[PDB]
């Protein structure tokens, strides 16, 4: 009762960047790049054991396994041990954040990492992470399930474990998911009283280089959608906000970005064309509206499902981030093959 699973997935990604700062060639365009890229192929083993109280032990070990040979390591993808019962599921380990799980309803696109921002909704996804944690997922009731996830301080900051000189990087992740008749309503959010962010507004380990300490760091995602009848539409709205915790003038001052993303996907036979529009609003950094953190993105593509496990993928991405003055436009398209086992 120990299953081997995974997705192999790769393709050719062709990408271009219009960025006046990085590229001096005609009109700030990069030369168009074409590489074979992995799209996050993973290999996993997971298992269940009935413990007979209507309880199961569950565990999973999931590994990144690029077929590019990029990856190494065990457990670097959601991996956990936990007990499942009518009380729900309690898991501990390298566990996706409620937010990361919520992301499934936000970003459908497959890509290599390089096109992650342009051939998928990477930006809205920046809140999403795997955190070593304990997570409780309630049982589903009347279409309401919730997730409550905790990363203990001493886990966020191992080196600080014994002396708590560093403000706690412990985080709380919760979600409330309503799925009814193919309509899904999800609220996914994390809170970290103290956290650290990188310039790209991803959350990073404390003591990571260049990281900016933040306080009252919260992410709010509500995803509402329909997934049935061969129609897929998701509207995702994310609020990310923090008070800046960098010892400084800025300390206490607001960091805010609103991200909204929408996906409409319709299946015609085995061919499912989707488009997503994603907009990140002008962010408030240190309480100042900051159109660098702005972005607009359109991805149009389709999945040609050869089978339920196997998919061929084409997407084309157009991403514009920042204002005009310093404005990176990314274009990418990919043709890909995905196989799930
Ligand atoms: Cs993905
Ligand atoms: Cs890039
Ligand atoms: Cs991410
Ligand atoms: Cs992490």
């Amino acid at each position: 009762q120990v299953t081997l699973y995974g997705t192999i997935k790769a393709g050719v990604e062709v990408s271009r960047v219009k960025d006046a700062g990085t590229y001096k060639a005609q009109g700030g365009k990069s030369k168009t790049a074409t590489q074979i890229a992995d799209f996050g192929s993973k290999i996993g083993f997971k298992g269940q054991e009935d413990l007979g109280n209507g309880m199961k032990a569950i565990w999973q070990l999931e590994q990144k396994a690029s077929i590019a040979g990029t990856n190494s390591g065990w457990g670097n993808r959601q991996s956990f041990i936990g007990l499942k019962g009518g009380f729900g599921t309690v898991r501990a380990g390298n566990l996706n954040t409620v937010l990361k799980d919520s992301g499934d309803n936000v970003n459908a696109w497959e890509s290599g990492s390089n096109t992650e921002d342009v051939l998928g909704l990477g930006t809205i996804g920046r809140v999403e992470s795997r955190e070593i944690s304990v997570r409780y997922d309630s049982p589903v009731f009347a279409g309401f399930s919730g997730s409550v996830q905790y990363v203990p301080r001493d886990n966020a900051n191992d080196v600080d474990k014994y002396k708590h000189t560093k403000s706690s990087r412990e985080s709380y992740h919760a979600g409330l998911k309503y799925e009814n008749a193919g309509f899904f309503g999800q609220y996914a959010g994390s809170f970290a009283k103290y956290a650290d962010l990188n310039t790209d507004a991803e959350r990073v380990a404390v003591n990571t280089a260049n990281a900016h300490p933040v306080k009252d760091y919260q992410v709010h995602r509500v995803v509402a959608g329909y997934d049935a009848n061969d129609l897929y539409v998701s509207v995702a709205g994310q609020y990310e906000a923090a008070k800046n915790n960098e010892v400084g003038s800025i300390k206490g001052k607001k960091h805010e970005q609103t991200q909204v993303a929408a996906t409409a996907a319709y299946r015609f036979g085995n061919v499912t064309p989707r488009v997503s529009y994603a907009h990140g609003f002008k962010a408030k950094v240190n309480g100042v509206k900051d159109a660098n953190y702005q972005y607009d993105q359109v991805i149009v593509g389709a999945d040609y499902d050869f089978s339920k496990r196997t998919s061929a993928l084409v997407s084309a991405g157009w991403l514009k981030q920042g204002k005009g003055a310093g404005k990176v436009e990314q274009t990418a398209s990919m043709v890909g093959l995905r196989h799930k086992f």
